[PDB]
């Protein structure tokens, strides 16, 4: 069935290990350094004048596939707002994801604001607060301050009768071998994404499949409602 | 070296590949002009800088949709964002507002492109566009509407030449119907050839790839000479 929220509001929740880190920045790539054991990615996303999402994800390898499992809890949303009212355009803006090391917890943090285009020509802001912690014990890379520059395009499959999102995404690190986990990304890697969602009591699920190429920073995924 | 940044050539380098939803198919001028095609002319005014004047012939040659362009740039500042190569390698989303031009049996469009500058400023590129059919056949003159664009620019790691990889999705909004549209029901190969002169710097670009108007998708790689 159709998702109770717009697809664009789920983009950031639905694998930053596929960001392209330039050769001079491989020392700062926490995400790959946590592989294959993986990392926990937790976020609070606050929609301006509306509700909020709380997400916890496990991102790790399962065989040769990079898997992103997520639980999402949405609360306090307006019945007539841009989210539950489905007033967001089917597109996605480019953002800068600002990353800082979290030495106390052997991980990283991120703060950034996503801008969702509204059908009336305005914008719906979504403030993101992000924390990443390794799952394994092996050494990871704690980075200097930098950011990820994102580009995304959303499309549809014309023959797909289920609610779905086709996504192509390019992310490059900026603002400024180093791990064995970095070596797990020298080629095209299959991706699986599974999200369990609850927004204002409306339960839903999403499954995504595709591939990532961290040498160019390219993600190609198709997500489908499995509710 | 390409004398201008790749992003400034994106709009010049095939709106017949836009996805017109079923309820808007009687407003698709671009496909209705096919296979004989149309001439697309623009003036692109880079605010506080120079201008491009472009004239393109867009038509089928056999199974291939060809876009052949002559571009002339004048009045550019030697230290501006264009000649100074100060523009980021990316591209924003735009709404292309289309109106019928009944007297010319074609359309006009107006929109302002926003080019991000490396220092955080913005270089605006005001587009004035007119399209006229080449053939004598009937075309669709649309009600006012717009095309909503999304584009990602990337690089081919295997490509040694100066180049641009482009992926673009365009959908019509803001509101078969001819036979030209029937030529776009599948994947269509595309050839793009541009001959340019900007402040006396001559250059050429060749692009190849394919378009899928059912989803509004363009996949192209451009190489500079």
């Amino acid at each position: 069935g159709k998702l109770p929220v717009p697809w664009p509001t789920l983009v950031t929740t639905l694998v930053q290990c596929f960001s392209r880190y330039p050769d001079h920045m491989k020392r700062h790539d926490f995400f790959k350094s946590a592989m294959p054991e993986g990392y926990v990615q937790e976020r609070t996303i606050s929609f301006k004048d509306d509700g909020k999402y709380k997400t916890r994800a496990v991102v790790k390898f399962e065989g040769d596939t990079l898997v992103n499992r997520i639980e999402l809890k949405g609360t306090d949303f307006k019945e007539d707002g841009n989210i539950l009212g489905h007033k967001l355009e089917y597109n996605f803006n480019s953002h800068n994801v600002y990353i800082t090391a979290d030495k106390q917890k052997n991980g990283i943090k991120a703060n950034f604001t996503v801008r969702h285009n509204v059908e009336d020509g305005s914008v719906q802001l979504a403030d993101h607060y992000q924390q990443n912690t390794p799952i394994g014990d092996g050494p990871v890379l704690l980075p200097d301050n930098h950011y990820l520059s994102t580009q995304t395009v959303l499309s549809k499959d014309p023959n797909e009768k289920r609610d779905h999102m086709v996504l192509l995404e390019f992310v490059t690190a900026a603002g400024i071998s180093a791990s064995q986990g970095e070596e797990l990304f020298t080629g095209v890697v299959p991706i699986l994404v599974e999200l369990d969602g609850d927004v204002n009591g409306h339960k839903f699920s999403v499954r995504g499949e595709g591939e990532g190429d961290a040498t160019i920073g390219k993600l190609t995924l198709k997500f489908i409602s499995t509710t």
